[PDB]
């Protein structure tokens, strides 16, 4: 589990959003899994508007952070799970690093800020679901 609370927004795994984000949407992209709601209060999470493919992510099942090199967002294979059928999921960064199922949400971070969270993984991989690209989570 895990968000990025920017402005007001909250930015989750749209396969983990609850019914309160539902009632509260902003906008959600199943091709990528995400989904963005609305909160009252102000979040403290700052976006990274970069290139960078090194940063640092929270593995929940280790209750550790980890340094990672990862892959620019590309269309990647995930295979059919509990979420989902086989599809390719867009905007999405591989890593080597442990992960597994509860590990969705973790922040993967840069030193410009927030870059994604943790959306897939398996046999030493994980993968991110890319933010940056997202520049209205800004604003308004
Ligand atoms: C089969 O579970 C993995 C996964 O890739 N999923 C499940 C959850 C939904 C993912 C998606 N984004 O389509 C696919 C998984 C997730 C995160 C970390 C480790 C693992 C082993
Ligand atoms: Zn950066």
């Amino acid at each position: 589990s895990g968000a990025i609370y920017v402005g007001n927004y909250r930015v989750v795994n749209r396969h983990l959003a609850t019914h309160n984000d539902w009632a509260n949407l902003v906008w959600e992209d199943s091709s990528r899994d995400l989904l963005v709601s609305s909160t009252t209060a102000q979040g403290c999470d700052t976006i990274a508007r970069c290139d960078c493919q090194t940063g640092v992510y929270y593995c929940s099942s280790r209750r550790k952070h980890y340094p990672v090199s990862f892959s620019k967002p590309s269309l990647i294979f995930v295979e059919a799970s509990e979420y989902y059928p086989a599809r390719y999921q867009s905007h999405l960064m591989l890593a080597v690093g442990h992960s597994e199922p509860g590990d969705c949400g973790g922040i993967l971070r840069c030193q410009h800020g927030v870059v994604g969270i943790v959306s897939t993984g398996g046999n030493g991989l994980v993968g991110f679901a890319d933010v940056r690209d997202l520049l209205w989570l800004d604003e308004e």
